[PDB]
């Protein structure tokens, strides 16, 4: 007689996943889906990053005298840090919605203009914004004040014969008394009017005492104009006005601003976050939810394994609640109890169809990577109310079902992957049982017994799948029987 | 002896699917579930559909004479198209969106005229640049007022909403452009119109300075609107600047909205609209444009995705073992077999017709019938503005790319559930032809039977029909076995 | 000879589920997953309810005579009723969500009042429209400042933040009705209020003209606030139409909101809060309200969910396996064995399968979706007025989250009840190939999930099956004998 054992290799350290209907369920082998690290500097490569020091965004375009190394810039993406301050006092009526623009511009390219001020005195300065040892100015504005005793009326014009947009800054100054404001403007109230073919904006200055700014006690306002091609600006002034020395030339494109302390490296990544670069070889990320570039999808869970191999069950008997650590050849083979000698082999078969129903089961449902470049903002120090609340609503939900689809989606694929390998291993049982068609008997733990003689080429050949039952029947049959 | 074979059909030419254990499988028949095609022209069945030609839904509401055949219209859909044009004062609206929003979801033009004295006071102003005909005009359902004489009193009017509806009034405020028309036109140096309700108060100061010509003209106008609830009272008070209104605007609820399309408009039914035209509703799934309206399916960004609908195609007595019968037509699941007589086939009415059952309606079991959306949020921008155009983009991809997600997810699950039901409908049919013969036959290793005895056309179709009785030739089986 | 049989139990009332092949399916178990119904009442544990009764957030913040008693209040839930009314001084907030949503998000009313110095006017106006008892009364925190004798000077006053927590100033302007009154209350024809500090600006020029008489009253005052950062200053400076802070607000982080309800509070737990009244949060979905506050199941259009929980339910129609047949008169377990011997029938139960299938139907529902979520402060999901943009952004937003939700409860929902009713059948059917297995030559299947046995099986034999240690080899060559 003889007697032929399937089964399937044992690891001696197993990995704990979670499917449909258990808990804890012990496998050979698996891999992390989320990534929680990262090495806290931000490659240069291959975005192009640009460090604002101590500089923000706005003050660079306006003309800071200490950012005046930022003129004529472009970005793919702008950093800037928690140090930055001004040494100019102004505020900026909707400050986010121009950081916005700039920002997604992605150019800080400025083309100056001639522009006529006719009666007027120009380029007017101040002790709080020293340029060296004279007093200075924004060098993308002009203070415009009386000439001798008079302050007449502006009107000036300029086209856009061009085939891009222009954008226009401009300003307005709020005095601290009548007495100054009679003094810079001879109008006792002043005005500007900024309009279009299409639009229009008319501010009034406001006279009033405020706190001292780097010894100030006014305040400048900054608004901005667009001008489509074919169309025509002009500005209306009877006082206070901060003229424009010309335009910004505005394009479309991925550009975005990030506020980070992260230092910049000499490196390659396509994912920047406020805590570094991250690698996206996989799927899901845990570091921020500020992301630019090709980037893993957040979720709230710290860990997620995926199943690439089979039950790990510990330890001739079959597989019938039997592991064979012994086997490294393969996943699944044949073990035999023979006249010369037990031996062990392997099937290629089974074991190739399992490893490609598991490699890259992962990318037939979810797509590899998502390019961002600029978002909504998601980190506020200011309260404010309505948009806030809104923004962050949207954010939790977007965050919520993110990780809601995350858990669904590896719990499924844990599941399918034990399901697919106990077929295959059952599969290949039956192929071997119907072979043996009336030459064996099931021997109830995953080994059959062959009640002829079959030695080792008749293993082989029942092995490969060439055994002809025919031949040793009548043998067979007056041993059972 | 005699043969049984258990085999299933194959055609000639299949398709291929993506289950979630295979990328490329091929199967007998299969669905598309993405409708990606338009036929360019929108169906005015059975939503009312109004054109609005060469004029937009602010300008028709304001009364430019150009749009004077739109007076007290109704509408479930309002199309703009990109050729429209101002033919009148030159105006802006702060906050239009808002206001172009709310008419659009009002669904009507309907307005009635109100007995508004204003004493001491010119009516019914003109320019050059809004003609009626060969003469001056100005918007129609809007009053402007100058001085009379040498004299502008101050404007102080009530009127009192007694119906039981809401009132929406709309008025304006002219901004000259020099301070000597402003004296000319109103007595005063400096003007101001003050329009407030019980609730709610609205006070503009007009601003003076020169402009770009548009018409002639360098000065302008701004539109304001104001709801008055049932039970409430208006008050206008006034000194200068004023373009009074004429009456109110009925503004009801319902499921009207605006589209900027170009789309001709023909005679034809359709329950979904698009800017690209109108598509059918009967695919889940749609990618012709992400701005809809009616009952239409969910946008996604896949352009094709296939629902399994047969078994796997694999190509060709023999069994089931990896071996498809092409000569086949009658069923799906049947039954061969070798006689002394001769060969034959058959087809097997139950499991067939529980694969079929189990196929049929598989995607309603999840996804509801259609989503009808009415009016939404605007999806497309000609001008940058920022926070709030941010958030809106950032909102729909969001919600794109959800949709994309759970798309891809159901169609790679119900191919592998229907490929997995069709398997073990097959092998449950063996296993219950191998049950029927106990003892008298035993598998022959590719899915057939050997039986051991005569069994006639007669024993045949008993072993198909279930009634076979194994006692009757149990003893010649076991002869012919040992 | 003997026979043995392997079947299930079956009830005599099932219930119908539906699965991802089938569209209406029978089994012996299920669960509601959806909360459809509540009680009318508000739990006033272990949340802090503070009921608003007659009075709204910004008039008690503002100091309406009426709400006097809402001095210094802290709560977790704000609740306003429908019958709140003003009856002090008529007054509009710009942008009045924002403010009253800050308050609400803020969880207190915490005043400290401050010494501000106001020289050459005089302070404490009241008005008839505003009653403090029998005398004419204003809002408790702000001044009203009026001229004194025949002048009104130029004020400029300033307050420094030497805290370490953040500041509220609460401040107003008043619109007169006519240029004689702007005179006669104060002495300039044109009013003006700057509130700054070193960071923002806030300068209000008032507006003149007649408005609807409320209270007897043609005249408003318009609403402003300003908040002032550890080390930051603010200053005031104005010449005319200012109604003064009298202090600050102290404004907190935390989770507090507010709600509008009319339901009653009584004394109860519960760990949700809608304008329904509480609910349990023992299941996922509810289908009361999508406006919530607390632990609450998660809002979803559907208003019934059945989870399976048993296997299939098949009627009972010599005895029967499990082939298309229930056993209607087993009550001792899922799964079990019938004999019929010579000596008599009998009948057992089987422990592992059982044990196992309720091992695996327990806790399913846990292994994927999270048990509860806790939200405190979000966006307005309903709306008394026509706005535009920023309200049909909120409505979009709202109903995207609820269809997405609603798409996932049914999928998860059908995925659960096809993976349980897989399940149980693979159990029914691992047992029975085992029975088989144990059974190597000494009997045949008769096709109805029987199996009948030719040697001589008594009750120590039978039991020798059911728990496994039963041997072929005793009995080989008899069972070989009858057979052939
Ligand atoms: C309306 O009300 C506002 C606020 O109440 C007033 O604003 C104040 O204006 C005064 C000037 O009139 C400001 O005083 C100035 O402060 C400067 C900064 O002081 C800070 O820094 C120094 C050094 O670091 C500290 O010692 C000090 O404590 C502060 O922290 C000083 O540098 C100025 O000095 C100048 O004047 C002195 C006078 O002796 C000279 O000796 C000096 O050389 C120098 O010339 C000056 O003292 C004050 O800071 C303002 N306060 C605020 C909050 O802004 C308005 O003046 C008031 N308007 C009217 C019309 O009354
Ligand atoms: C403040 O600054 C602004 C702009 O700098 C000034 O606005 C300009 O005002 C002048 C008039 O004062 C405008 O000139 C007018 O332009 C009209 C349109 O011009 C177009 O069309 C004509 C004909 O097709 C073309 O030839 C021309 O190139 C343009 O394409 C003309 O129709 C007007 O014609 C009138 O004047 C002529 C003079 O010869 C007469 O013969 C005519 O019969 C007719 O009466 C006129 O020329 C100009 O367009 C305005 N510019 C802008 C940008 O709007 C303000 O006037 C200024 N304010 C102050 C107080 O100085
Ligand atoms: C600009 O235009 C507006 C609106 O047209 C005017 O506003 C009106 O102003 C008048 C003048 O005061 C107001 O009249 C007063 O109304 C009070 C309330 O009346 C309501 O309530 C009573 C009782 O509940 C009802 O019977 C009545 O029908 C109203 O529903 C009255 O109580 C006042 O009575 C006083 O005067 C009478 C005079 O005989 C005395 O007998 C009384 O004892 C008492 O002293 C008074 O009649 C009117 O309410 C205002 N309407 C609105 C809508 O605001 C502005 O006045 C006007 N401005 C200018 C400069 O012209
Ligand atoms: C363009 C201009 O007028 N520049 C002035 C500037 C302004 O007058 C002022 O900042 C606007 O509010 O002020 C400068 O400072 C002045 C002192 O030099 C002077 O002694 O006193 C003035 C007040 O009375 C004023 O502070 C400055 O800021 O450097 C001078 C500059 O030319
Ligand atoms: C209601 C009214 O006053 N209508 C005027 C109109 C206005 O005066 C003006 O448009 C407001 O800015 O202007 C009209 O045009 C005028 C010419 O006819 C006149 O020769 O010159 C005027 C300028 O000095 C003015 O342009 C118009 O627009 O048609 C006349 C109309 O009655
Ligand atoms: C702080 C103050 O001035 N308070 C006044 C108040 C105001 O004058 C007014 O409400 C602001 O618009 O008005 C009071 O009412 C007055 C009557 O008592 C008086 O007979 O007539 C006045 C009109 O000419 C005015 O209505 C009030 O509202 O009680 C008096 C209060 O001291
Ligand atoms: C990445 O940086 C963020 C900063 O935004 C870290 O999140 C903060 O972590 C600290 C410390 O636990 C908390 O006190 C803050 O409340 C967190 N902020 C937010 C917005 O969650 C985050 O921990 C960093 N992650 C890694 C891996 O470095
Ligand atoms: C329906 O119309 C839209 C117009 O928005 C088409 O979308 C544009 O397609 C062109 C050509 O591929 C692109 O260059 C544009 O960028 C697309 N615009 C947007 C906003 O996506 C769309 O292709 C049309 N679809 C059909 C089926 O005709
Ligand atoms: C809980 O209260 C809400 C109040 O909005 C109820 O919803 C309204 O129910 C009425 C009566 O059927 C409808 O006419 C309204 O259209 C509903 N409003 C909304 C926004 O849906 C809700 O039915 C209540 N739930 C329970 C269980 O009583
Ligand atoms: C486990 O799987 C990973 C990839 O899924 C593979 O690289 C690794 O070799 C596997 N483990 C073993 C022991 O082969
Ligand atoms: C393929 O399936 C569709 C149902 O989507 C059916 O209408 C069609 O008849 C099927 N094809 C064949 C050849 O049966
Ligand atoms: C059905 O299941 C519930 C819990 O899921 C349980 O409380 C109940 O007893 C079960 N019913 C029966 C008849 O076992």
């Amino acid at each position: 007689t003889a007697t032929l054992c399937l089964g399937h290799h044992s690891v001696p350290n197993g990995t704990i996943v979670k499917t449909i209907t258990d808990d804890q369920i012990e496998v050979t082998n698996a891999t992390e889906l989320v990534q929680n690290s990262s090495t806290g500097k931000i490659c240069n490569n291959p975005h192009k990053v640009l460090d604002g020091r101590d500089c923000t965004l706005i003050d660079a375009m306006l003309g800071d005298p200490h950012c005046d190394v930022f003129q004529d810039e472009k970005w793919d993406l702008f950093v800037e840090r928690s140090s930055a301050f001004s040494n100019c006092p102004y505020d900026v009526p909707d400050y986010a919605s121009l950081r916005s623009l700039i920002a997604s511009s992605g150019t800080l390219d400025f083309i100056t203009e001639s522009f006529t001020w006719a009666g007027v005195s120009q380029n007017g300065g101040s002790s709080a914004c020293k340029r060296g040892p004279a007093n200075g100015f924004f060098s993308r504005l002009n203070w415009l004040t009386k000439s001798g005793s008079s302050y007449p009326l502006l009107n000036v014009t300029m086209p856009n014969n061009y085939n891009f947009d222009k954008l226009y800054i401009w300003g307005v100054h709020h005095p601290s008394t009548n007495q100054e404001q009679t003094n810079l403007y001879v109008q006792a109230s002043g005005r500007v009017t900024v309009s279009t073919r299409r639009s229009q904006q008319t501010i009034v200055p406001n006279i009033g005492s405020r706190p001292w700014v780097r010894g100030q006690s006014s305040r400048i306002s900054i608004y901005w104009t667009i001008v489509k091609p074919g169309d025509v600006l002009v500005i209306n002034s009877n006082g206070n006005l901060i003229a424009p020395r010309g335009f910004f030339k505005i394009r479309t494109g991925r550009s975005s601003i990030m506020r980070s302390d992260a230092p910049i490296e000499t490196c390659i990544s396509e994912c920047i976050t406020p805590n570094g670069s991250i690698p996206n070889d996989k799927p899901f990320q845990n570091v921020n939810k500020i992301t630019y570039g090709a980037c893993p999808k957040y979720v709230k869970q710290n860990t997620l394994k995926l199943a690439t191999g089979m039950r790990n069950v510990p330890e001739i008997a079959g597989f019938i609640e039997n592991g064979w650590e012994g086997m490294i050849d393969g996943w699944y083979g044949f073990r035999h109890q023979n006249s010369e000698g037990t031996g062990q082999a392997a099937d290629l078969k089974s074991t190739q169809a399992a490893i490609d129903q598991i490699n890259g089961k992962l990318n037939r449902v979810i797509e590899k990577t998502n390019e961002k470049f600029h978002q909504i903002e998601k980190e506020f120090s200011e309260v404010e109310g309505r948009i806030q609340d809104l923004e962050k609503y949207v954010e939790d939900t977007k965050v919520d079902l993110w990780s809601y689809n995350a858990e669904l989606l590896v719990a499924l694929e844990n599941q399918h992957t034990i399901d697919l390998t106990d077929s295959e291993m059952n599969k290949l049982f039956e192929k071997t049982r119907r072979q043996l068609r009336e030459n064996a008997e099931d021997m109830g733990n995953g080994c059959f017994k062959i009640y002829h003689k079959c030695d080792n080429a008749c293993i082989e050949s029942i092995r490969n799948g060439t055994y002809d039952h025919d031949i040793y029947r009548d043998e067979a049959l007056n041993n059972r029987f």
